[PDB]
């Protein structure tokens, strides 16, 4: 997690000064406080304020891109060997020495303060305290080639006037950038008509004939700034994707302002050059979480269920005679639900057999094509007939590349005429070409299938789902395959040729991998390979020491009844085995030749060999010193779980009324020691361990609890 205070992810701070220090430290003579300086001491004294430790080390992450701003910006300034120290110090405290691979990994993006590091160093130590499954390499992987996340962010950093009233996602600062771009839009046919001479004299002209048509309603011009409050993808959809042109109906104006911020851009990311600090750092926490709950999504996925229906080989030729209406009728009746590839001709072909559909089950037509997140309001006002659907027009008009007629206009418009539920399932964000890279495309597909297994679903419903080639079926994912939106929803992919023939699309076990990865410099596995840290704490008695009525209960429990009169008759046995009572212990670590005697006397008395067990630890010593210690036992095997026989637990503090061999099973074996000994950072690994093995047998480095070297 972690705290507190044994555990290596406290984010201690007696290794970083306070602001009082930092004034004596960064002290210049004749020189005041600056600006800078300010923020900078602002931010540390939040730092020393901050208790709750996910926000202190996201602070300490956003100190740092201020002294890396202030070391880039002003190079020459005496304050910087102090303020050097000051950024070594918040590294040394959020990253341990064994850290340093994943560290670089995480610094290396740029805007350490965007909120990318906090979240991937939460992710980091939350995997190397076993606490969660392998993602944050991952996770890394996207950071890195993600538009927004990896990119130096050049945006908007200044004041949002009050008189703007909607949420502000971009901003032009100075309107004369406008007057910079190689084209000449104050010259084309026809805005000849407008009597201006530049590009930004244009502009105030452009808004007001879009916004008395519906559209661009969330752009105001203040004093010289533009105000942006359409996201990126809902204004590349909407206006040119392409495109229209001509003309008409959806008109020039909004195609002309969108072009003209194109320009604009460059070279550089949309979001990079244009956006709020704000918002440019929600997105990037935003596409975080909702990558790791892509990710989430695809882990363990079992193939079992779909297979046994769609899998078997010969499905492809299976798919079909068979005989279109004895097919179809599968869909709805037995299937429930089809997809198919979002093609005109697959719509033009869904949209014939419309009467066989809805004749038994249709209800739910839903596309890919449309984002909810931007158009589901929309849509049920399509639905309701009102014509308020400015924007959902733009984009079924771009997505027909010219309607008439159809054919995402008439799938709409037949689901509102035959009264059958019309939903979209695309989400807009990052949704915008190129798809060059694997994790942009996997982000993009876990929001489509997010949406698709939430809100489609029923249990009620029967169902026809439009979506694009590489949405359907698997594609590469992290470490593992992404099922395609057909996988999760237990329903069949299907394609039409140009020809018109309507048949199953096989999912290749080609598309069935990992991304073609490549390592990353120096990484080490976060969560420790063998065994598990049994917590990130001081382990402690709950009340007095251990008794044979204490863990009497203790054991059953387990899973099972009874069974347990077998258990009772066994450990007594145990117990009682004189041979078994006459290799007992009292010695420190005369458990490494008590365990095999255990387990060759377990063998004899025919009991099933286990695996064994170990637990080590740290234990404080002098200064700031700690020991390693450790402890191993030969068990033996009962249904599904294992039980340890410990003949030298005596070695270690204990009541003095309690058996001299200690039975219970691994689990509890483990927490018992930890608690007794008051372990620090048990680490156990479910095998026993003899001589060598034993000896150098301790608890991951990083887990030893540490200062910082100064304090």
């Amino acid at each position: 997690l972690g705290g507190s205070p044994y555990s290596p992810f406290r984010i201690g701070l007696e290794g970083v000064w306070t602001p009082e220090v930092l004034k004596a430290r960064a002290s210049v003579i004749g020189k005041p406080i600056g600006e800078s300086y300010k923020r900078i001491l602002a931010k540390l004294q939040r730092i020393h304020n901050s208790n709750i430790l996910d926000e202190r080390q996201g602070l300490m992450h956003e100190l740092m891109e201020l002294i890396d701003l202030y070391e880039e910006s002003q190079p020459s300034s005496e304050r910087l060997n102090a303020f050097r120290e000051l950024r070594t110090q918040l590294e040394k405290a959020l990253y341990l020495p064994e850290m340093e691979a994943l560290k670089k990994q995480i610094l290396q993006i740029p805007n350490k303060g965007s909120g990318a590091a906090r979240f991937l160093l939460r992710t980091a130590m939350n995997e190397m305290a076993g606490k969660t499954s392998e993602s944050t390499a991952d996770l890394i992987r996207f950071a890195l080639q993600d538009t927004v996340i990896s990119a130096p962010f050049r945006g908007y950093a200044g004041a949002i006037p009050e008189a703007i009233d909607f949420p502000v996602k971009y901003v032009i600062e100075d309107i004369s950038v406008f007057d910079k771009i190689q084209t000449n839009y104050w010259e084309l046919p026809a805005y000849e008509s407008w009597n201006e001479g530049s590009n930004s004299a244009l502009l105030p002209g452009l808004l007001r004939e879009s916004q008395s048509k519906g559209m661009l309603s969330k752009c105001r011009i203040i004093e010289n700034s533009l105000y942006i409050g359409h996201s990126y993808e809902e204004m590349f959809y909407s206006i040119s994707p392409y495109s229209n042109q001509v003309g008409g109906p959806y008109e020039l104006y909004p195609f002309t302002f969108f072009s003209m911020l194109q320009e604009v851009q460059g070279d550089l990311g949309f979001e990079q050059a244009f956006a709020t600090r704000n918002f440019f750092n929600t997105l990037v926490s935003d596409r975080l979480s909702l990558m790791e709950n892509t990710m989430l999504l695809t882990e363990s996925f079992d193939y079992t269920p779909w297979d046994a229906i769609y899998g078997d080989i010969n499905y492809d030729e299976q798919f079909a005679a068979m005989s279109i209406n004895e097919r179809i009728e599968k869909c709805m009746n037995t299937y429930r639900g089809v997809a198919f590839q979002n093609s005109s001709k697959s719509i033009d072909f869904f949209l014939n057999n419309l009467t066989t559909f809805i004749d038994n089950g249709l209800t739910e037509i839903a596309i890919s094509d449309l984002p909810y997140d931007i158009v589901q309001q929309e849509i049920s006002q399509f639905l309701q007939g009102s014509n308020e659907w400015k924007t959902l027009d733009a984009m079924l008009f771009n997505l027909d590349k010219g309607d008439i007629n159809g054919a995402f206009r008439k799938l709409l418009q037949s689901a509102k005429d035959n009264n059958i539920k019309f939903r979209a399932i695309g989400h807009s964000d990052n949704s915008v070409p190129p798809f060059n890279n694997p994790y942009k495309s996997l982000y993009y597909k876990g929001n489509i299938i997010a949406e698709a297994i939430e809100k489609l679903d029923r249990e009620g419903q029967k169902f026809v789902v439009f979506a694009d080639s590489s949405l359907l079926n698997s594609t590469p994912g992290t470490g593992r395959p992404m099922p395609g939106l057909v996988q999760y929803l237990k329903i069949p992919a299907t394609v039409v040729d140009s020809d018109g023939a309507w048949q199953f699309l096989p999912d290749v076990a080609s598309s069935r991998v990992p991304i073609e990865v490549t390592e990353l410099e120096n990484w080490q596995v976060l969560t420790p390979p063998q065994g598990k840290i049994l917590g990130l704490k001081q382990f402690k008695l709950t009340a007095g020491f251990p008794t044979e009525q204490s863990r009497l209960p203790l054991l059953e429990n387990s899973v099972s009844e009874d069974l347990r009169e077998e258990l009772m008759q066994k450990i007594d046995a145990i117990k009682n085995d004189v041979k078994m009572n006459s290799l007992v212990s009292m010695e420190a670590g005369s458990c490494d030749s008590v365990s095999p005697k255990v387990a060759a006397r377990l063998k004899d008395m025919g009991l099933e060999a286990g695996m064994g067990a170990s637990i080590t630890w740290w234990r404080r010593e002098g200064g700031m010193e700690f020991s390693h210690q450790m402890h191993t036992t030969a068990s033996f095997k009962f249904a599904g779980k294992e039980f340890a026989v410990d003949a030298s637990h005596l070695q270690f503090v204990h009541d003095q009324l309690d058996t001299t061999i200690l039975i219970l099973p691994v689990d509890d074996w483990a927490l018992e020691i930890a608690q007794r000994n008051r372990a620090i950072n048990p680490f156990v690994e479910y095998v026993s361990k003899t001589g060598n093995m034993l000896a150098l047998f301790m608890p991951p480095l990083f887990t030893k609890p540490r200062l910082t070297r100064a304090l």
